């Protein structure tokens, strides 16, 4: 589908049999969502946005469908204001931007 | 134009007559630029990120061309740690989502 920008684009998405709302970001380069118990070993990482760095667990190979479309790969998990898929998800979605 | 999201979708902007790398963000809300002089009046401002808040001026009614679009609207200058284009701008020059 097409995804205007006069709100967020905010979709849901099903992860580790869950649904929740994620916000489509092409300026994250990671995936990282909202804290939540995923199953697994995870490695310690330190990620910077406006203002400074959060810690978040990194889970790898992980399945995220959005809207339907089915994607594999890192996922950040960690105390975010607001889950969000990156470009390492959008890609394989094969999400564009347009103008 | 359609850009894809496997490297970050960077383009070229002009602001106040100069010319700058930004990042095209559908994450953000505001467009928010990193310190740099502008003409006109500002009004101090604060914006919360990932990480914490950080201090920026606002300038609204600002011309910025957007890789050969224009638009005129609210622009924050402040420590971002990237140049970033927000929703408020992506909106004028017509930018979706798509897939
Ligand atoms: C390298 O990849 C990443 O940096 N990705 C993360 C990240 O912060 N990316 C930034 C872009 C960015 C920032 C700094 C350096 C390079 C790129 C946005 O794309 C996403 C955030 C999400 C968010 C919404 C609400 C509240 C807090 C946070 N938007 C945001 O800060 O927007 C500002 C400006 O507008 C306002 O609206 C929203 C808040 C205001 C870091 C970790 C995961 C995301």
């Amino acid at each position: 589908p097409q995804i205007t920008l006069w709100k967020r684009p905010l979709v849901t998405i099903k992860i580790g049999g869950q649904l929740k709302e994620a916000l489509l970001d092409t300026g994250a380069d990671d995936t990282v969502l909202e804290e939540m118990n995923l199953p697994g070993r995870w490695k310690p990482k330190m990620i910077g946005g406006i203002g400074g760095f959060i810690k978040v667990r990194q889970y790898d190979q992980i399945l995220i469908e959005i809207c339907g479309h089915k994607a594999i790969g890192t996922v950040l998990v960690g105390p975010t204001p607001v889950n969000i898929i990156g470009r390492n998800l959008l890609t394989q979605i094969g999400c564009t931007l347009n103008f």
